[PDB]
């Protein structure tokens, strides 16, 4: 459609299906997450983050991005080196994996913001605004799933303190990616490179349930 936020919705219809579909989120859904399944996606998000904000602080002062930067709301690596700290332990720098499918998300991040900055809008929208939306009801799932402290240690990750209202939030976020000065070109290939950063989890999800069945 005309808007961004419009056009990446409808662009992203089928693989966000996929995503919700897919063998590992599948069980997640309905009260079936396995700790050790939980450590390996938390594990592999953390590496996904990091490289992610890393891109996105490098490229903070620039017109293709920087309306969507939100330092104190949305950015993660924070909260995920907490729930490292709590799941993998003190030494959990060098105890954590990091699976292939892992240093694949974490290579294009760092193409993208490198050399393609105009694109980085995707990857952010693709998981940003999945931990507001997808991500708010599997804290609870998980908390349970796993009996977790009434506190939220483990769960920092779906926290989001700098977030009152996470549903106004969305539609603000939503308005800030509309400002976005670009071409119909690009905007296609940004639609586009949002398909890829779905793919990039979705692969990464059929994965990590085939490393835990082995």
């Amino acid at each position: 459609s005309q808007d961004l936020s419009e056009a990446l919705k409808e662009a992203t219809k089928e693989v966000h299906i996929r995503a919700e579909n897919s063998e590992f989120m599948r069980n997640f859904q309905k009260g079936q997450v396995s700790r050790e399944g939980f450590k390996l996606v938390m594990a592999s998000l953390y590496h996904i983050y990091t490289a992610l904000e890393e891109e996105i602080e490098r490229n903070k002062q620039n017109p293709v991005y920087a309306p969507l930067y939100f330092p104190e709301e949305l950015h993660r690596r924070a909260a995920l080196e907490q729930d490292m700290a709590f799941w993998y332990g003190p030494h959990w720098q060098e105890a954590i994996p990091y699976t292939p499918a892992t240093q694949h998300y974490v290579k294009r991040l760092h193409e993208v913001g490198g050399t393609h900055p105009e694109l980085l809008v995707a990857h952010a929208y693709t998981r940003y605004l999945g931990d507001l939306s997808g991500g708010q009801v599997l804290k609870k799932i998980a908390q349970k799933a796993m009996a977790l402290p009434s506190s939220g240690e483990g769960l920092a990750f779906f926290t989001f303190p700098s977030i009152d209202n996470p549903t106004k939030f969305k539609q603000l976020y939503r308005a800030r990616m509309n400002t976005l000065e670009m071409t119909p070109e690009v905007k296609h290939r940004v639609t586009e490179e949002a398909k890829t950063a779905f793919l990039l989890n979705i692969e990464l999800f059929e994965e990590l349930q085939a490393l835990l069945t082995e």
